[PDB]
């Protein structure tokens, strides 16, 4: 088990393989820093429609969520990328291509050092 907003929860999800990750109470985006999606977990998909099998590799910000795209979100994305003090929290509604839905996210750098996740619940 591990909670959203845990303390080290990229800790935990460091050592998870994709069934793991697809277990996880929580939606998990993994990104790279150019917001290409890595990995995307099926509790993610059962919140927003989105077949995880097919947007890997496509862009976060751009192409999937483009709500996402403002100051509010992919500007503390961006914000936390160049800080290296990737690890933020706050609420969001998701309304792309399904119902509104309010959420609340937790972006945080993955130990890969290389790339980004982003973890939903609904609320
Ligand atoms: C806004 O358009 C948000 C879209 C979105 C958020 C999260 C996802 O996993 C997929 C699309």
């Amino acid at each position: 088990h591990v909670a959203f907003g845990s303390e080290d929860i990229e800790n935990t999800l460091a050592k998870m393989d994709d069934g793991q990750l697809d277990g996880l109470a929580f939606g998990a985006i993994q990104l790279d820093g150019d917001g290409n999606i890595l990995q995307y977990n099926a509790a993610e998909g059962d919140i927003t429609g989105r077949d995880p099998k097919q947007v890997i590799g496509k862009n976060f910000f751009k192409d999937v969520a483009p709500c996402t795209d403002s100051p509010e979100f992919y500007g503390k994305f961006k914000e936390g990328v160049a800080s290296g003090n990737l690890n933020t929290m706050f609420e969001y509604t998701f309304d792309y291509q399904m119902t509104p839905t309010k959420v609340k996210v937790h972006m945080k750098k993955a130990l890969s050092g290389d790339s980004y996740w982003v973890f939903v619940k609904r609320v």
